[PDB]
């Protein structure tokens, strides 16, 4: 699923901006710095609860700058999202539906080694979902499955395919102005990356899990305040057929994220939303290759997000 932060599982028009500041203290005990600015120039949402069907389109301009000892990378791209959602009531507080979501990105990378390499990436997500809500106990849940297919052409650098499934279970309750929930997530995925050659860069098996409590207070005559904390792990196990000396090497990650946000209507039509996210990820290898200063790679990330939309 897209990592857009504008919505969570008649219409609106919106715009947003996202800034991501990222420092990785890597296996060489040095710092790789990345700054990404995402400009969502326009999004559009269509709600037709008469067909019980939703549509969503988004247009983003992305600029990423990467710097580290002896290397830089600049990428400028355009990212479009198209998402459909046909729901279906089952009665008695049950409901199902099917979300299709296509995220398509065209970018160009500049670095000491390439002077404008064109990348094209297509991410397909299909998610059947099942929701339930109980009025007496003010409790219920969201749950979905996902087939995920990701195709990337990187020309001189070769191609990459990721194919995968995930499950998501999110029970939640309401009391007063409070809503508390815990999101449970699991993902499995295979990765295939080759050079134009057919030469293999990566052949690996991936899995990820996390738990994400979310707390939400809704003010009576103001907006909504919320916080989500994620604790997760994932593993990337290379097969013996991998490239880059990763053959047989396993990567293990611990993930911690904390997010604070505030959403508030302005007048009867506008809605503004601001959100901050601190993330920390620690990676280790099952086998060094010999060059590393240490067996630890540590990501620290700050993200700021602001959105305004106009409902109608």
């Amino acid at each position: 699923a897209s990592d857009q932060r504008g919505y969570k599982p008649g219409g609106h028009v919106g715009t947003s901006v996202e800034y991501e500041d990222k420092v990785t203290r890597g296996f060489n005990n040095t710092d790789k710095k990345e700054k990404t600015i995402t400009n969502e120039v326009f999004n559009f949402f269509y709600n037709n609860p008469q067909w019980n069907f939703m549509g969503f389109y988004s247009f983003k301009i992305e600029n990423r700058e990467q710097k580290e000892p002896g290397y830089y990378e600049n990428e400028d791209g355009i990212k479009q999202l198209f998402s459909l959602n046909k729901g279906h009531d089952l009665g008695n507080g049950w409901a199902t539906g099917l979300i299709y979501e296509l995220e398509y990105t065209r970018s160009k990378v500049y670095s000491p080694d390439v002077s404008g390499l064109r990348k094209n990436l297509a991410e397909h997500s299909i998610r059947p979902y099942l929701t339930y809500w109980n009025n007496d106990y003010n409790m219920g849940f969201y749950s979905n499955l996902e087939y995920l297919l990701s195709k990337e052409d990187r020309n001189a650098w070769g191609k990459r395919q990721e194919q995968g499934y995930s499950a998501l279970f999110k029970p939640y309750k309401r009391f007063g102005n409070w809503e508390v929930g815990v999101e449970f997530y699991y993902q499995i995925k295979t990765n295939d990356e080759k050079q134009p050659d057919g030469t293999i860069n990566e052949k690996s098996d991936f899995n990820e899990r996390y738990i994400e409590p979310i707390v939400q207070y809704s003010f009576d005559d103001a907006g909504t305040l919320y916080t989500r904390v994620r604790v997760g792990k994932n593993e990337t196990k290379n097969t013996d057929r991998s490239g880059g000396g990763n053959a047989g090497i396993n990567y293990f990650k611990d993930i911690r994220k904390a997010t604070v946000g505030y959403e508030q209507s302005i007048g009867e039509s506008w809605v503004a939303k601001a959100e901050y996210e601190y993330a920390n990820e620690v990676e280790k290898k099952s086998r060094l290759s010999g060059w590393e200063a240490r067996n630890k790679s540590e990501l620290t990330q700050h993200t700021f997000y602001a959105q305004a939309l106009y409902r109608f």
